[PDB]
């Protein structure tokens, strides 16, 4: 086809051309240079005048729409060679302006490919590792160099394995040290993040050079952009951590108050939360919820006494206090088992005899058991009341704790999207999970109370089990878009969202 464009040249009138797409670029350029009386048309290449001003090749020339504004520019190969030479100049103002142009052009893959194939990567890292540090614009010069280096690496042409490890150690040292120039920190964080996300070997080297506290300390500053690349680097470490070692890493960051620091410095910060930051919060929240996946898909081993002891503990907390008689021995082994079995019926388990079988269902697996124990140990008052008010299965209107807690845990996993890998587009996150160290377990506690309130508000029976759960799912889902900044606020909206309320709201 034929596309009409205009091509510009500094200090001269633009040329209006009808581009024949069947015609070679070299021929077109030759004619253009003839119009402006320019020698050596082989020196030049077409380039967009506006926007990113990308170089144009024979493969990308299809995207040139009608009315596009182009510029006759120095060819990417010739420019790459000129700039690399100017970076080895005796004049330093020469090198600052050269490096500044490198920081701009390195984003263009057409230019980057040329510069990289001129041993460009090692040219830059060697400027960083042994440049002259005594001069007026050292930090400025370093910043542009790091910018150009990163943009070159982000084209997926050069493996991080080829990058000098002393260079990487130096960059990591900029992050671990008490304070560095703010722009140097940003470049360093961005580099380390990209290295982690795009390799395996180098990932192990970061945990050596930089401690958890040091990486978290970059969240305690006013600069929102710093905070953003700080969490980006943290999210990268979590994301590409081996399943083997993710839980320990989450513990290490938690024991140094990663959550509360983000809560106070970002969510409760002075300046508004920007789009880039909101995305990293989404990513972080997705990654933390994914920690539950292992336990969610972990089937209980009924033959493991250590796992059965957890259920024994649940039964013990519920039914065995000092107000109760002593099941002293003399009571047959068949008689003691009879009492245990009834307890498991009163606890609402399906398999009354061996309740461990209830947790072979994955999802929610052992995660449901962890939630029950958490409720029993942290909120005994709540656990006790729930199981005692719903003890007799003979009563048709009572709610089985076991069957409910298992289903609820499954339900909460679906709503929170546990076992999902974060995309690049989402910015949505639930703020209240940043307000407590065990937010998921607290959520279960609140929702199991909700479940019981909703159950008795519907005057439900065992036959209506699935119907109640459907209501509870809707109650929780409706309270979320209001985006509560605390678990108490979330609990408050649940109070208003009673069964009588939700029924009214689909009449609409």
């Amino acid at each position: 086809d034929i596309v009409k464009v205009a091509i510009e040249w500094p200090g001269a009138n633009a040329q209006l051309l009808e581009i024949d797409q069947k015609r070679p670029l070299a021929s077109i350029i030759k004619e253009v240079c003839d119009g402006w009386s320019l020698p050596n048309p082989e020196y030049y290449t077409l380039r967009y005048a506006d926007g990113p001003q990308l170089y144009i090749t024979e493969q990308t020339r299809s995207d040139i729409k009608n009315g596009t504004i182009l510029q006759l520019a120095i060819s990417p190969s010739r420019a790459a060679r000129q700039l690399m030479e100017r970076t080895q100049s005796s004049n330093m103002e020469t090198r600052l302006d050269a490096m500044k142009e490198l920081a701009k052009l390195s984003a263009d893959v057409t230019f980057a490919t040329e510069f990289i194939n001129m041993d460009g990567i090692i040219v830059l890292t060697r400027l960083v590792e042994s440049g002259t540090k005594l001069l007026s614009h050292y930090s400025e010069m370093l910043a542009f160099t790091l910018t150009a280096f990163l943009e070159l690496m982000d084209h997926g042409i050069v493996s991080w394995d080829m990058v000098s490890i002393t260079f990487i150690k130096q960059i990591a040292g900029y992050v671990s040290q008490p304070m560095v120039d703010v722009s140097i920190l940003q470049r360093s964080l961005a580099i380390l993040e990209s290295m982690v996300l795009n390799s395996q070997s180098l990932y192990q080297k970061i945990a050596e050079e930089i401690t958890v506290g040091q990486l978290i300390s970059h969240l305690q500053v006013s600069n929102q952009e710093i905070q953003t690349y700080a969490i980006a680097l943290i999210n990268a470490l979590f994301l590409k951590a081996p399943e083997d070692k993710r839980q320990d890493m989450a513990n290490a960051f938690a024991q140094k108050h990663l959550r509360s620091i983000i809560l106070n410095h970002v969510i409760r910060g002075n300046r508004p939360i920007k789009t880039e930051m909101a995305h990293q919060l989404y990513v972080l929240q997705v990654l933390t919820f994914n920690l539950l996946e292992e336990r969610m898909m972990t089937k209980m081993d009924p033959n493991d006494q250590a796992q059965r002891d957890i259920i024994f503990e649940l039964r013990r907390i519920a039914f065995d206090a000092e107000s109760d008689p002593s099941n002293a021995p003399g009571s047959g082994t068949e008689k003691r088992k009879a009492m245990y079995t009834k307890d498991y019926k009163m606890l609402g388990f399906t398999n009354h005899i061996n309740p461990a079988m209830d947790f072979t269902q994955t999802p929610p697996g052992m995660l449901a058991l962890d939630n029950m124990l958490y409720l029993a140990k942290v909120h005994q008052d709540t656990y006790i009341r729930i199981v005692l008010e719903n003890s007799s299965r003979e009563d048709k209107h009572e709610c089985p704790f076991g069957r409910s807690a298992i289903e609820l845990t499954k339900m909460l996993c679906e709503i929170l999207q546990v076992g999902e890998l974060p995309n690049e587009g989402r910015n949505d996150y639930h703020p209240m999970f940043f307000t407590h160290d065990r937010a998921f377990e607290e959520l279960f506690g609140i929702c199991i109370q909700l479940l019981n309130k909703t159950w008795k508000e519907m005057r439900a029976t065992a036959e209506d089990f699935n119907k109640v759960m459907q209501v509870v799912r809707e109650q929780i889902t409706r309270a979320l878009p209001s985006k509560p900044n605390s678990l108490d606020q979330f609990k408050s909206k649940l109070r208003s969202l009673s069964y009588s309320e939700i029924l009214r709201l689909r009449q609409s």
